């Protein structure tokens, strides 16, 4: 089973990981993790991060240029995704291809059956052939504005069953109680 994991910036997704990891692993199974973006391996994930400090003139400016910038970033590392789903009983991802369309969607002011969240489909799982996630797990916790508003886009993400099915959980999940759901 392939599992992202996904929400805002100081949600707590990392913490939630390693939680999972444990019941998962406390249940018999071998687990593998793997976060995104991946700064100081992935050249583009460096020139996104860069871009939004600044650097990189008007890159940050363009919100399906940074989009791009953090897809193929996921993509370089479709080889590994697909490798560790043949090694090992489940694979959590820290943020994967639904972050791409709540931070865009959230940007652009569009909802999720909107067309930058159609846009991040085509290019992430059809194009660039990223496997769908068997469960995305939204972990939704009490620039703000935007912040909230991609919290809220995650949400209705969630809703529509994007990418396939979700779970939506906060800050106290029990661990293996949502394990348990997750797998077989
Ligand atoms: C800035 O504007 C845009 C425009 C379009 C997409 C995105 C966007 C952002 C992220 C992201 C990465 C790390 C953190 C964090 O830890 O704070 C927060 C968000 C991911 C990922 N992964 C992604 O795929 N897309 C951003």
């Amino acid at each position: 089973v392939l599992i992202a994991i996904e929400g805002v910036d100081g949600a707590g997704k990392r913490t939630l990981v390693e939680k999972l990891s444990g019941a998962f692993r406390a249940a018999g199974r071998s687990v593998a993790t793997l976060a995104f973006p991946r700064y100081g391996q992935s050249v583009a994930a460096d020139i996104a991060a860069e871009a939004l400090h600044g650097e990189h003139g008007d890159l940050a400016s363009s919100v399906y240029a940074m989009a791009t910038l953090f897809a193929l970033d996921r993509a370089g590392a479709v080889h590994t995704i697909q490798g560790l789903c043949r090694g090992y009983d489940v694979v959590i991802l820290d943020r994967y291809v639904a972050s791409n369309a709540a931070y865009s969607a959230a940007r652009l002011h569009e909802n999720a059956a909107g067309k930058a969240a159609a846009w991040v489909q085509r290019i992430e799982f059809a194009r660039l052939g990223l496997p769908k996630p068997d469960w995305q797990v939204l972990l939704a916790v009490s620039d703000a504005e935007l912040q909230q508003r991609t919290g809220a886009v995650y949400a209705e993400l969630a809703a529509q069953g994007w990418g396939g099915r979700w779970l939506v959980v906060g800050a106290d999940v029990d661990p293996g109680r949502l394990a348990a759901t997750l797998a077989p």
